[PDB]
């Protein structure tokens, strides 16, 4: 039930706004299917990176909240992503948050309430800090946040576009990778993330934080 | 090799300014693997649609050339989508048709050269009257067309975002469904799509052509 | 819509007395599920079957027409089943034919309308005499049939009760093997079948028709 | 090696008069198979279904001795099915339990030696009182107890046969849903639990406590 | 039944020696299994192979008689080997052609009679000059003397083993790649291939011809 | 990097005679592959197996070394293969070990790296002394020395040579059995496990001591 009108720094949109996920999307996998026994294979072979290099790379993306994600992006960038360094940007990448990752998944996660697969499994996940939900897997708020923000960002840093929309990419693989979502539920949030982006362009304030991000960006430049 | 300075008419962007598919996209579901035996009974399941008014509507689509995707929107949009009576809107909706198509999906399209369903099984289309590629098939061009179109179209029309979504969601599913398409194909090219619109907001005269199809869609509201 | 009422020579039962096999019956495996899976490698099992001693058997069972049923057990019976030879016996199990065919499997297969395996896979079946619908595939009502009189027949000869189940399980194995059903629907048709006996126990010409096929049976014994 | 001369209160019928179940029935999915592939994915699905009302019922129906089955059918019935307010009912019901538990299954039972899912994955059910077996699985003793019941009862109360029907197929469900058996298991027991009615018909003892059941019955509708 | 008493110049070996394929391989994977959904999904690549330059090479192993495989090493060995360029090395190879070929595939081949991909598809190979057996697929008579050449070959010119071995290797694949054979039947046959070429040493006349082909390469050698 | 120059007592080859297993051998299945869904599902069945006759001598099998496998074949070779009994034998067999163990596995060993099932499923074997690798599964080592060691025997004894080869063949399948290793990497083994013996045809001193082996069998005949 939240929006930009309880929670004006973490939307930008209303309710009314909002992406109808549960509408667009198709059903989860259901178990049973096959797409669910790919689901699963994707799993286990997470499972078995997580020893690796990119495992450790998951695990530390598993540790972002929702707030970390703006500074996930640095490197892709090519610059800092902070309050410090960026700060019009660090604020338009924070308001826009829910949007994408509540308002834009919240009617699908809500109607399918879907297992996420560690608690399917009955362990834990790669990660394993706060009080993990079992549930409203799909799709993924996470990783419709880390897509919208890679959208945004390769808007302001065409440049770099192509490291930072695979940044984007990966953030969510790292939620498959770590065992808090399904290949399936990653790939939904890639959707209505990008729907969102979207509406957000219709968006005054949006619209103005993001000429302002832009210009920061520019004297960024020298 | 084409872009916007061989075909202005098609094109907004550069070549350099393209998504490089190949480095963002996983690679698609070999055979042998699970997820190819998904993207068959996804083609099984299309197949035995073809029947019903579902099939009907996708056979019409699968009629589509690139050019007929913005009037295939009509109904989503809320009016028709036409050079008569929408021509700010057609000129930049057809602009951009060979960035989401050809720019967005080139290098993957190249490199994994993939069978299409009909080809694969040896048959027809729904279809099934173009001397059909049998390959390039990951990701869909059509769908990648179709996915940016409807990002860009529910930003000039948020009141119908959602059927507009849907609308374009529906596009790639009736490749599935005729045959054309590999279901992993058309998923690839609605991130793909998605893409390249954050591209498309970084070209001045893409800009100037949404603020004039904006404008023509005001004035149409009365 | 037909019943006793309207064709008392093949119906014991009303409409009203129906199995309701829509609500019974869980659905038919799907497209894309594992259980559809299971279906299609039981089909090109039965298709490799084709042309043993089995298949031959499974070509002239699939000749069989619903009336041709009752005497496709008199090798199980150990004594011809026939107008001529045992005219009590021919008479109870004619006159429940569409009472197990029709009446018990009606609801689910205009429900569902199913595909069968031959018209799925675009070929001919084992067979190929009717003009065959490619449809109604679920449960299959030979099935149905042929389950439903090992049922009743069992009871009338309990010292060959194990072989007049076996050659009823195998009526229906047959459409299996010949690709006229897939093997979930002759599974669901047994369950089917079973039921509408029960019902036949409580209807009073079948219960006096009952007693003189075990009469006629009784002096048959000498 | 038990029957009615054995355990008359348990039993109608001989030894000699039991179904063939090793005989009639498909050998259960192997591992390795299709099959069991989907057997496997009906164990997780059922699994999911564990928290939910239906969840709940399950794991009331797993705690189901042979015994309480009877009872089990008293609300889709209609009315108790009691020692005390149906005897004559209760009495054939018990009478019957292991022609369908035992007589029924044991020959395929005691062949394959099956083992249960929950034994199989090294958990405990959803259950989990007695000291459970991790075998003869297949088939189901409990599913065939309780198809004949519904069977029977459905000849009682052809008026609420669906229900009767619906809830002795729910039985054998229960018992997917709560680990204790295989979908294959419950599925094959409902083939043998229906063709021990055909037999129990002929029994004078069964035919005769039958009577009694349905004149209860009769004196119970006022 | 032949053997070198009946075709000296084929085989080295009698019935009595055989390798019993039949005692010593699995059975073959079985429709319904997984392994065989593996063999089809090797099939499905094959197949798409087929236009390739591997595919080239596949169409032109697969027109190799018997009698070609030893000159088929060619290349992999360093040198011609022809009648005329190495009579006691082409002498050697071929006189143990039907120990592979016949001996040590016969008890599992007429066992099993297996059908060959193309004949289970109703298809043709990718090849397709002799009157293609639809049957005693498992295991490859072809792969077992590949097989069992690149072994003695090895043997011969430890030097180029691992070209030889690779060689060998490949022969059998261009049969599952063309159609011929399941990747299990090749599998299957490069097992009894080796099983051979063990007791060919045991034989005075093959070890007499093997020290020939020796000495006629370390002559060959400057 | 081991070989006869550092052991000559566990090798009879260079580094430089091995075989190239990286080169020679296919991938090992992939996780998302259904060659992979096929090594589990023979993972579970090899677990089922576990608590029967064939399970404990797999769990006996498990407990062998390297070095015991020689004498592990004295009931398939008909005779004590001992230091004792049988020396110039034990000798040979010993002196071959890591040719097939080390030298025919381990560029592909080390390459792939790949995890054996226990540590894939988390569990323990069904042996479970050693402190045992998660790793380089791929191929068998074991299964490898058991293959050679067969065909080597084979040739020294092939009146009993199908026997032989039978317990060669079954050492890698308690490999599998015990989830000391999947499937294909024993069928893997038996690959390579063949070709070094090749190899070790060509070597002087693995000749000799085989010429001794053989006379003192010989002897042995009485």
């Amino acid at each position: 039930g939240n929006d930009t009108t309880t929670k004006p720094d973490l939307y930008y949109l209303k309710n009314s706004e909002a992406i109808n996920s549960l509408a667009l999307l198709p059903p989860p996998p259901a178990v049973g299917s096959i797409a669910f026994l790919n689901d699963q294979a994707m799993y286990e072979q997470g499972r078995l990176l997580r020893n690796t290099e990119r495992g450790k790379l998951a695990a530390e993306d598993a540790n972002l909240s929702s707030g970390g994600v703006a500074n996930a992006f640095s490197g892709a960038f090519g610059s800092p992503i902070t309050e410090k360094d960026a700060p019009a940007l660090h604020k338009l990448l924070t308001n826009m948050i829910e949007d994408a990752g509540d308002l834009a998944t919240r009617s699908a996660k809500d109607h399918y309430m879907r297992i996420r697969p560690f608690a399917f499994y009955g362990v834990s996940t790669c990660n394993t800090q706060d009080k993990l939900s079992k549930n409203g897997s799909y799709p993924s708020g996470h990783t419709s946040i880390g897509w919208a923000t890679a959208l945004v960002l390769a808007e302001i840093n065409p440049q770099r576009q192509n490291e930072i929309l695979k940044r984007g990419y990966e953030l969510g693989q790292s939620r498959v990778i770590c065992g808090y979502h399904w290949q399936s539920d990653v790939d939904a949030a890639r959707v209505v993330g990008s729907a969102v982006v979207a509406t957000l362009h219709t968006n005054p304030a949006f619209q103005q934080q993001l000429q302002k991000a832009k210009a920061e960006f520019a004297q960024h430049q020298k």
